[PDB]
């Protein structure tokens, strides 16, 4: 009994950081599955549940996993029978597990072999802020000696831009950091935007790092095309009605009272406090009129439409 | 004699830093042109000329700027004629001049006068970053006692955001700084969106701050209207094909070239240095369609032609 199966999550990524949150979550129930010594199929779908909301909750709800936890739940619940032999539910099911891992593992491989030829000789891409699927391709695209260059989104407040050029820059790729302030003056000379992505809705929406629909109008816009890279772990089940309506746990822009009793062209240093930034928002969402094709595991779908049907078909 | 005439424009900010820049210059010129034993017209003309560029070199050939002074010169040579007393051209000059800069600096307050009744009670208004202007009107309205509240854009690189902010909280007035990179997620909760102006073109256009443009697509595409406030003497003759085609200074936008060798959620530490910052530009532009409104000491101008009408009446 592990009964601290977030550290298993948590030593994952340090025996490996190049593995997404996700992926050790269901690395680590697999260890909780493989070691539970159950009796009952309630006893297993209990734990695993209790078990999941027990590492939901330690990750202030990121929602990347909370995707992954539910879908792994509802993949061994499929063709689950017990027949006979009791040790043959645990057998089919961890069996699975490994399977599901197999694919998960792959998935960002997948995606790579798939979308590199997206990237045309000598052109030019623009991504918001750092994804570990948008690099990948782009790396899997660089090694096969193709010139283009590639403009990075600041990413406010994450600041994951500076991370992804050097990531680029590492692997002989030019870059050029953008304040997230022009994107649209950068426009005019990109050929093709790309980012990544951090959860697909059932509407074919698009919640990802807080500014992608900023730029997504852009290209909108501009008349450039429109592409994201999500792995099949992460669409979700929920369903939001505009660019604003999801469920966020600290309230965001609130304003202040003001009581009547109170007290270079670039000024660097002179910003908002942590205080000030944290009442800003950190995820963001583009309706998929505005996404020209997502890129997944399963391929790259297009209709936003099939997604659902492709997201029932992960469901039950 | 007359000499570094930019400490007179410059120990204007220190008699005076409430004023703008333009002002200064202009109340410097009469000031030259007052000092100024001439005995030709050409001689006149001559200094000036090789007055203002000297003045227009020393900053950073900054539109405002250069905006007022070749307006200043082309209103004072519309109605001039010599006729017998030589002492008239003085005379109707600084008279004239005088005239100006009177009409001038009184710009900023008959635009209040104007953009205060644009506010409604409890509306909710957005502004780019800090914006002279701006400021004025909503500080003119709060003084007529109305309830609203505003968020601010932290208008990277400039920063000017906070300026903004506190300059609205120190009139008590609630605020809420907004990074620039998460406006379009505040749109829907906003009833008027309101910015300054650093430059105004012939077709209608505008310059200000970057990420000016960031906005009114937003105003438009979520159905909210563009108000921008302009003072006259910042028309410019300068006609922009595309939302691009702009004179700058530094090169700007550039990319590295990464020769095979090997270098080596509030993370509010990792930015883009002051260097690489420099190569983003500081200015974009907002075509026509965008501004809803466009309010000036001449009145408040929709048609975007009559823009162009009153900018041939004031090049003579």
């Amino acid at each position: 009994g592990e009964f601290d199966i977030v550290q298993v999550y948590k030593k994952f990524l340090q025996d490996d950081p190049e593995i997404t949150m996700p992926v050790a979550a269901i690395e680590a129930l697999v260890q909780l599955l493989s070691r539970s010594q159950a009796k009952t199929i309630s006893e297993f779908m209990d734990i695993l549940q209790n078990g999941s909301n027990t590492l939901k909750e330690g990750v202030q709800n990121n929602i990347s996993l909370s995707a992954g936890c539910d879908i792994f739940q509802r993949f061994v619940t499929r063709s689950l029978h017990d027949v006979g032999d009791f040790e043959q539910c645990k057998r089919h099911l961890v069996e699975n597990g490994k399977l599901f891992i197999q694919r998960a593992r792959a998935c960002r491989q997948r995606i790579a072999h798939l979308g590199y030829p997206l990237i045309r000789d000598g052109s030019v891409i623009l991504t918001h802020g750092f994804s570990r699927g948008v690099a990948a391709v782009l790396l899997a695209a660089a090694k096969r000696h193709v010139r283009f260059k590639v403009f990075v989104t600041e990413s406010r407040p994450s600041g994951s831009g500076c991370l992804m050029t050097r990531t680029l820059k590492n692997a002989c790729i030019p870059t050029c950091m953008v304040l997230d302030s022009a994107v649209s003056f950068t426009m005019n000379r990109v050929d093709l935007v790309l980012v990544g992505a951090e959860g697909v809705v059932e509407n074919g929406g698009l919640i990802n790092q807080i500014g992608t629909f900023q730029l997504a109008v852009f290209a909108k816009h501009a008349h450039k095309p429109f592409y994201a890279v999500a792995e099949s772990h992460k669409f979700v089940r929920m369903f939001p009605l505009s660019q604003y309506d999801i469920p966020f746990s600290r309230p965001i822009l609130e304003f202040d009272d003001p009581s009547p009793e109170t007290v270079d062209a670039i000024h660097n240093e002179l910003i908002m406090n942590e205080e000030q930034i944290r009442n800003n928002p950190t995820l963001d969402v583009t309706p998929p009129e505005f996404v020209s094709g997502l890129i997944t595991d399963l391929g790259i779908i297009d209709s936003k439409s099939g997604v659902s049907e492709e997201l029932i078909k992960l469901y039950l």
